[PDB]
């Protein structure tokens, strides 16, 4: 209850909410039901329009209109944003060449050029161009500030976990906010879009930009608006705010349209009713752009326009139901749509099984529109797992479909055309970005990036220190002509140990042998050398990764590769190799098959054994520097030290194999020398970081050889082909997966066929970051390159979609 007997006068968009019960007049009172009685009268006046005409100049202020274009408005700070074009012969802004902004030109007391966050809502990434007729306001801070084709949203592609991202930096695990619908089993509460529950603090976690403003003594603007306050007003609230006195006028601002999501549902991303909302989302950032010129703000304000996601063609006929894939379709709930979330209807009832329907899911129909996973298999890049509110099963939608229950969902709930909410890397999802003013460069084209960098970057834009965010601060410097945040390497926190030969291969006792008895001076001084690092320049290009945790490994050295070997977990935490474009792959002859090496640097103790392998009948084991890729058959032996020797199911083998044999050759030939750096992941508690030797749930049987979730690789060449990878001068270019170290091939429903026909799209799907490789192993790669900090950082960001042109 509200005793709505208070008034608004006077205080018509207060920057301060008042307590309960007195009546409320801020942006959002509407949505709380608690303005006062006049709110719409003095607050939301309409009177006349939001423009002047030529007849209206001069005139006589009457406080009724909605806007003013007597002589007092400009230092009253309520023109229309149009009042100097037709009563002081001023042009727009749009229709003047734009001028670089070498420095802020701000008005005296102004201690920051302003940020101003211009939020529109469903713009997919290929409006800036398909639109650009009908968007001159819009092309012009594109064209003349800093742009880039697209930006990345976060997973799910929906509005409240990206606008939430944005303002937090904070994958939606981490901020709380999963999906636009959720359950919190702890609260026992459910979340929704429609709602009041959505207003209670609980869900909301992490520091978004404007409490890490308030906190930093940097004064915003309230970020939301109730949907009944039409743009103009918004604008002129924005505009009114930017007039007030020093100490009150607030620094950060953001505008929200509702378009052009609200009509791309209805009518599809591009059908031809969307020209319209595309019009009036630009006469928009005309009057804010007109209404910063009058106020002479226009090269003092830093302007960010950027979308939350895209818009993908969805009908009613592409559904897929549940119920043709289940029987018990009664005993789950469903969170549907363009992403899939199950879990059981009852706590009581036991006979659900996640198993069984999972399997009840998996590869059922030829031509399948979802895959089900078990959250923690899901692509390590989406980050989608670490929260009590995403349930445990999930099924990923393919672009253009949904996912329902029954058939009777859908017609007792076509009328839409349009969805979004699909994967993070689909093109239709892919979303805007541009920066223009002081801040920002000048006619700066930048690479597409992930919206969890805006975060720290608008921290910068506003000198603020961002909290503790998803973003690697430093990765968007490029984007900036000043402010730039200047960040140095983390320091190595474990130094490498180098064993020479201090074992004799009798102290061994694990139960392998290799057929290696068939046994010079040139070349027993040359062995010795590529055991000592003689080769290491070609082999580690970047410098050895650095340990950022406490921990005992040795740097092994080799002909062909070195490994950074850890004698806690008993196997490289990186394996580094360079195959250029002229390597040969050889097999491996008849008589090595089942060959390993006990390594005469490494104690028994802190070594693998064979005998390990042939007790556990479900783990077999594989190498990470190939056997395939030797340089010599006398190298060969090399790549079978037990040293060398990781775990891999049977299912995974066949993965890793094809990998191996097959597509690092092709990668050399087709990027002119590679640079491979391999390794195993262990996330058992799947939170995306590196997990503790305590945090592991399964070894091989009977002994402490613990069993990775995954294996990456890295993938590094010059991003000038024309170099090889290892005599590169300028910039890489890096590709990374994750792939799941998985006892079956479940996930890839055509695995029964040759790998030709499979690996690769498997390898393609859990495409990932160095930075995500990173957080899963306490590594930090490109310690020595000739480039600058902020150059690799963006490199570590940098995730290669296997997507068509934009
Ligand atoms: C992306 O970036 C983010 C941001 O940096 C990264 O997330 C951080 O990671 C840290 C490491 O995991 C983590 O640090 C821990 O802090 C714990 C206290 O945290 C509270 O306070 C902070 C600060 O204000 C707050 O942000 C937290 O908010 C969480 O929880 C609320 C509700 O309670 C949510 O509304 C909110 O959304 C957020 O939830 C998310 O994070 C939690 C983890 O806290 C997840 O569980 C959720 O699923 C959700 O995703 C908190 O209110 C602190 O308790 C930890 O300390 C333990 O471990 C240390 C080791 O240093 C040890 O010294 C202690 O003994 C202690 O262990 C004790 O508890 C154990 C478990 O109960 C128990 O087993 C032991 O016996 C001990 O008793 C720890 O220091 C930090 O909180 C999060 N921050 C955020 C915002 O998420 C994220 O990693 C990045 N992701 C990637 C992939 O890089
Ligand atoms: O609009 C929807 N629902 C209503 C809504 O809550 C009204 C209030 N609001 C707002 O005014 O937000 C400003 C803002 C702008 C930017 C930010 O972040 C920042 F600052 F970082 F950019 C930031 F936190 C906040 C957000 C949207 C909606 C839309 C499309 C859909 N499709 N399917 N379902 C859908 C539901
Ligand atoms: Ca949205
Ligand atoms: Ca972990
Ligand atoms: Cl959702
Ligand atoms: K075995
Ligand atoms: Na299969
Ligand atoms: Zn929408």
């Amino acid at each position: 209850w509200t005793a709505t007997s208070g008034s608004c006068k006077g205080r018509c968009f207060e920057l301060q909410e008042v307590g309960p019960p007195d009546c409320r007049c801020d942006n959002l009172c509407k949505s709380y039901s608690s303005c006062c009685h006049d709110f719409d009268e003095l607050c939301l006046k309409t009177a006349r329009g939001w423009e002047c005409t030529k007849d209206r100049c001069g005139e006589v202020r009457n406080e009724e209109n909605a806007c003013h274009c007597s002589e007092d408005c400009l230092s009253r700070g309520d023109c229309c944003t149009n009042y100097q074009v037709v009563c002081k012969g001023e042009s727009h802004w749009v229709d003047d060449d734009c001028e670089e902004i070498k420095v802020p030109e701000c008005p005296a007391g102004f201690v920051r050029p302003p940020l101003i966050i211009f939020s529109v809502d469903g713009f997919r990434a290929s409006y800036m161009k398909k639109g650009s007729k009908v968007m001159p306001n819009i092309e012009k801070l594109r064209s003349c500030g800093t742009h880039a084709p697209y930006m990345r949203p976060v997973y799910p592609t929906k509005t409240f976990p990206n606008l939430y991202t944005l303002a937090t930096g904070l994958y939606p695990e981490s901020h709380g906010i999963v999906g636009n619908s959720m359950y919190d089993p702890v609260f026992d509460a459910s979340f929704h879009l429609r709602g009041r529950e959505k207003f209670n603090h609980r869900w909301w976690g992490g520091q978004p930009l404007w409490i890490t403003a308030t906190k930093q003594g940097v004064r915003a603007g309230t970020f939301f608006w109730s949907v009944s306050i039409p743009h103009e007003r918004r604008i002129l609230t924005i505009l009114q705010w930017l007039s007030l006195p020093d100490n009150e006028r607030p620094s950060v601002y953001a505008f929200y349209s509702e378009q052009p999501d609200f009509s791309g549902h209805k009518y599809g991303p591009f059908g031809p009713e969307m020209t319209n909302p595309l019009r009036e989302i630009d006469k928009t950032v005309g009057q804010l752009m007109d209404g910063l010129k009058q106020l002479r703000l226009h090269r003092c304000v830093n302007v960010i326009f950027v979308g939350d996601h895209g818009m993908e063609d969805v009908t009613c006929d592409r559904t897929e139901f549940l119920s043709n894939y289940l029987t018990n379709v009664d005993d789950i709930t469903l969170v549907p749509g363009t992403l899939g979330r199950i879990r059981a209807k009852s706590i009581n009832n036991s006979k659900y099984d996640p198993k069984t329907i999972i399997a009840a899911l998996t590869c059922k129909k030829p031509d399948q529109h979802f895959k089900p996973y078990m959250k923690q298999h899901l692509p390590k890049r989406l980050h989608y797992a670490n929260n009590r509110r995403i349930e445990d099963i999930h099924l990923l939608v393919d672009r253009r479909w949904h996912v329902a229950r029954k058939p009777l969902d859908v017609y007792k709930k076509c009328f839409f055309q349009g969805d979004h909410g699909f994967d993070n890397k689909v093109n239709s999802m892919q979303t805007v970005f541009v920066g223009y003013g002081p801040t920002f460069k000048y006619r700066t084209k930048v690479p597409p990036f992930e919206n969890i960098e805006l975060y720290n970057v608008m921290c910068d834009l506003l000198g603020l220190k961002p909290a503790p965010n998803n973003g690697t601060h430093g990765s968007l410097n490029h984007l900036l002509r000043t402010n730039t945040f200047r960040p140095t390497m983390p320091d190595e926190v474990s130094r490498p140990n180098y064993p020479g030969i201090m074992y004799l291969q009798s102290e061994f006792d694990l139960g392998c042998t290799c057929d290696d008895k068939v046994e010079n001076k040139l070349e027993e001084l040359n062995k010795r050398l590529h055991t000592k690092g003689s080769t290491k320049e070609r082999h580690l290009l970047y410098g050895r990764p650095a340990v950022l945790y406490r921990t005992s490994y040795d740097i092994l050295y080799h002909t062909d590769f070195e490994s950074g070997y850890s004698e806690i977990f008993l196997m490289p935490l990186w394996t580094s190799y360079t195959i250029s474009k002229q390597a040969e792959v050889s097999s491996i002859p008849e008589h090595l098959t089942n060959c390993v090496r006990p390594d005469v640097r490494v104690s028994p103790g802190f070594s693998q054994n064979c005998l390990a392998y042939k007790n556990d009948k479900q783990m077999s084991y594989g190498f990470l520097f190939p056997p395939y890729l030797s340089s010599s058959p006398e190298a060969k032996y090399d790549a079978f030290l037990v040293t060398n020797m990781v775990p891999m199911y049977p299912a995974f083998k066949r993965v890793w194999a094809y990998f191996q044999r097959v597509l690092v050759k092709k990668y050399a030939s087709e990027r002119n020398g590679v640079n491979v750096i391999s390794g195993p992941i262990f996330d058992y508690n799947y939170d995306g970081l590196r997990d503790t030797e305590d945090e592991i749930k399964q070894y091989v049987e009977g002994s402490s050889i613990p069993v990775p979730t995954h294996y990456y690789s890295i993938i590094t060449s010059c991003l000038d082909f024309t170099q090889p990878a290892d005599k590169c001068d300028g910039p890489l270019s890096v590709s990374s997966f994750i792939l799941p170290h998985r006892p079956d091939n479940d996930e890839s429903c055509n695995s029964s066929e040759d790998e030709s026909k499979w690996v690769e799209e498997l390898m393609k799907m859990h495409t990932a970051r160095v930075r995500d490789i990173e957080h899963l192993t306490g590594l930090d790669f490109y310690r020595k390159t000739s480039r600058s900090y902020s150059e690799i950082l963006t490199l570590k960001t940098y995730l290669h979609t296997y997507e068509s042109e934009i």
